């Protein structure tokens, strides 16, 4: 049997070109090489308060977007997290093998808490433990994520090793799969802050379902630097904006940074922004064309969810049964 | 009938205090209420422990509740982990519980496991799943019941009347059972010193031995009279004897006129062991009938799941999750 790939994305906010290059692009590319399982993590989404109608719509939007990206339900398992009870069941169990201190030191908890001061909830704090359960349920070998999830992923490894040390080879210890390019795509007007899928200022973001004409305008207004003369060179510390544009271009086109720097020799930020705008506009036009075809076919979305939950449940029930036997529960019959 | 929820820890060896207090009280109200007994194995694992002992203790607890007279045809009795909806609802309610509320629980903190921090949310889920009206709580879990009520009202305020707001079951058992070597302190299963307690599985020789050691007083002549302030020990022995036999304190004070504490102790031991005879007979019979315990757990989980699934579906619909597609 093939090694197992697992990853997920939240049906909240609006997925960006950051989410694509950091995760979804890798998801699509791994489907033949590994046994891939992709999850719409609606139980994680509700750690930030959602409108009920928006949550339901976003779950289905996210499914259609996976399909539009090239996630193929004949090759990969695609499912909604809340459809498989074993996620919450294992999450509770792993809560008992996770330390309070490990969770309080998490960067996401701190950042989200600062942002949502009036809803610092226990789910937000416990976020990483449910994420560990998501991964460990499927005997996962590889987890394709962006740089921002590295810390959560490291806890999942710690939990698996801790549990295995007491009980035997119950879990696989998963490894991160973080790409070379596009692992941390930055905001267009604040290039020292990563691109957010729920940014208050939409001008920071390239949304995957956003009007391409609007995206082209946003790229043209992206902040660069005061260098005289302007030079197109990758340098995160001194040229955050220009570097972010190069990273985006590289990730869309497949061209390396040295190749792009050569291409832009004797050229300035007009040429750079023109190429980024054209590459991104084309990608989004094609993606959105596929998206609407999937999004408006409710019978197909319903079948994909049904088949995916069924396949996921088979894997998940097996791991949970072994966990419950190990920790000492009376088995259900 | 109102729905009553009780969580049973698969860990405590129950005492005569537990039995003649709350358990006997509740055994006789199984047709008055819809009583639910949940053996809380998911709560147990917040404290690291031996796995085979936990499995054993789960079955020990099931057999003992059955032996004490919990009727699986009248009441619902099940193992918590057999009903996935507990964990499912628990996660959901985690997202409507303030971090501050959990840190403000009465209970450095860096090395506690997250389960020990977060278990009040699972407790709330346990209760709210079954549209519970009444929860018998000890003083130690009043804060936890209040959190469950706050969560229920908060969720209901956002989404409609999804949950019943549970109430404490106020009226208490009436049987008084204090510690044998410290009669000011209540006989508790959680006591470190086990000579303070009489467990439900103790044989007659162990009961005689523990009751012989029970503290009395230096009154001369010895006098068997009820006086909690001056004669805590003798009073405790009278309350225990009264709880077992149903004889009043005045009747027993008359029965032991001119008698010494040796006679009192002898009668208490005989009365207690007489009560524990039918109980232990039932226990050892039920505990060693694997098929009977299996059927009780299966039937109980089925009844509980039917109720829990309806609540969870309403919760999930309210939050806005896409409904599972069944095959
Ligand atoms: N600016 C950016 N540049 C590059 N990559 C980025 C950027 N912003 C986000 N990402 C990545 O996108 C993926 C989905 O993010 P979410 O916030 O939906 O979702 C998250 O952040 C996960 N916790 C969801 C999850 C739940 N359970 C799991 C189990 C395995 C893997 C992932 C999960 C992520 O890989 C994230 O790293
Ligand atoms: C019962 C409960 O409170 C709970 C359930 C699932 C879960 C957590 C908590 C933390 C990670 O996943």
């Amino acid at each position: 049997t093939k090694p197992i790939v697992f990853s997920g994305a939240q049906p909240s906010g609006e997925l960006t070109i950051g989410n694509y290059m950091g995760a979804l692009r890798q998801w699509v590319n791994m489907q033949d090489d590994y046994h891939c399982i992709y999850c719409i993590v609606d139980q994680h989404a509700i750690t930030v308060r959602q409108d009920a109608q928006k949550l339901r719509k976003a779950t289905l939007d996210t499914l259609a977007l996976y399909l539009a990206c090239g996630i193929d339900p004949e090759k990969s398992t695609i499912f909604v997290q809340s459809h498989v009870p074993e996620h919450a069941q294992l999450g509770w169990a792993l809560n008992c093998y996770t330390y309070f201190g490990e969770l309080s030191r998490m960067t996401q908890f701190k950042d989200k808490s600062a942002r949502y001061a009036e809803n610092i909830n226990a789910g937000l704090f416990d976020y990483p433990v449910l994420m560990a359960a998501d991964i460990l349920l499927y005997q996962t070998n590889l987890v394709p994520v962006g740089e921002d999830q590295k810390q959560h992923l490291e806890l999942s490894r710690d939990i698996a090793q801790r549990f295995n040390a007491l009980y035997g080879e119950i879990f696989k210890v998963p490894e991160p799969f973080i790409p070379k390019s596009g692992a941390r795509v930055m905001s267009l007007l604040e290039p020292t802050k990563k691109m957010s899928k729920s940014d208050d200022n939409r001008n920071n973001v390239i949304g995957l379902l956003e009007d391409p004409k609007s995206v082209v305008k946003k790229i043209k207004r992206a902040v660069t630097d005061s260098d005289e003369p302007p030079v197109v060179r990758y340098d995160v510390q001194n040229k955050a904006g220009v570097s972010n544009l190069l990273d985006i271009l590289s990730a869309v086109t497949g061209q390396s940074i040295p190749e792009l720097e050569k291409q832009f020799e004797g050229k300035m930020y007009g040429h750079l922004k023109g190429e980024v705008a054209d590459a991104v506009s084309g990608m989004l036009t094609e993606l959105q064309e596929r998206y609407h075809r999937f999004r408006n076919d409710e019978a197909f979305l319903q079948q994909v969810m049904k088949d995916g939950a069924e396949k996921a449940s088979a894997h998940a029930s097996r791991t949970l049964k072994a966990v419950y036997e190990a920790i000492g529960f009376v088995a259900k019959r």
